[PDB]
């Protein structure tokens, strides 16, 4: 009745999967059934609790896409004084862990170009769906792209974190995946930026799969937040990668967002479109995960 429930006895958090930019992602478990879940935990000022519910309800329809972890439910853990209340967003679980978990458990901390392409297209499919319906994600990073046991790619969250930063002016995490225009906050309003920011973030995530870590990872967060808007756009360091991959990165990571290609432009990029059959690579990725140790 306008309120979100306390998760106590419904869901319990089991293990941190990732510490994203606009919240933390846990593997959670239904107390009664034992069914696993992905739970994105986000601090909320609590002044707007009903607003959250409204946004979630508006947005949840967009989670049913094959490349977005499907909304199960939402809970507000009211916490004592000194502690902010927390929104728990509960989504379908993905067993193979994160793209980040995959990168690290891979020898060399580097994915084969084919895998990057597959995963990049899956992320971009989800993003396409959201941007299509005017939803920004704004928290694309390897830790926020979960892989199922069958090597399906699913994005964590579907615009909820992005609506909180709007409703409740956020006061974050590592900035390495954040686009120049998001850091400069030149036009905060809705800050759609014609849905370009996610594309930049996809770029960084691609480099993350290639190089083991986002550019600027070795630097203090504040230095990077300083440098991202000021420095030229990152590129892949190695020349071992195809001209397609390097072009993709060149497209994703255009500094001026107005000159950055749009989602559906990027969808038709050779690196994405001109790539092996989907199921084809999915298999190679799947069995690899199986051998990896978590």
């Amino acid at each position: 009745l306008s309120a979100l429930r306390d998760p106590a006895g419904i869901f319990e958090l089991v293990e941190l999967v990732g510490n994203g930019t606009y919240g933390q992602v846990y593997k959670g478990r239904h107390v009664k059934t034992g069914q696993l879940a992905a739970i994105k935990v986000m601090d909320v000022t609590g002044d707007e609790e009903e607003e959250i519910k409204q946004e979630i309800n508006m947005l949840k329809k967009y989670s049913h896409h094959r490349n977005i972890a499907t909304y199960y439910g939402a809970f507000i853990k009211k916490n004592p004084p000194g502690m902010d209340d927390q929104l728990w967003l509960v989504m379908e679980f993905c067993g193979a862990g994160s793209v980040t978990d995959l990168i690290k458990n891979t020898k060399g901390n580097t994915l084969k170009e084919e895998w990057i392409a597959y995963i990049c297209r899956e992320i971009l499919r989800g993003l396409s769906h959201l941007h299509q319906h005017k939803v920004i994600h704004r928290d694309i990073k390897g830790q926020n792209v979960l892989l199922t046991e069958n090597a399906e790619v699913k994005l964590v969250d579907f615009g909820v974190s992005a609506q909180l930063d709007r409703t409740v002016g956020r006061r974050i995490g590592t900035p390495y995946w954040m686009a120049p225009e998001v850091i400069a906050c030149d036009e905060n309003p809705d800050a759609t930026y014609d849905f370009k920011s996610d594309l930049w973030s996809l770029g960084i995530t691609a480099i993350e799969m290639a190089e083991g870590a986002p550019p600027l990872c070795d630097m203090h967060p504040m230095r990077a937040l300083f440098l991202i808007p000021r420095n030229p756009a990152p590129r892949l360091k190695s020349k071992k990668w195809s001209k397609k991959f390097q072009s993709f990165i060149e497209s994703c990571l255009v500094k001026n967002h107005s000159q950055r290609p749009a989602t559906e432009q990027l969808m038709k990029h050779p690196f994405i479109r001109d790539q092996p059959n989907e199921r084809q690579v999915r298999i190679q990725l799947k069995d690899h995960i199986d051998r990896t140790k978590k």
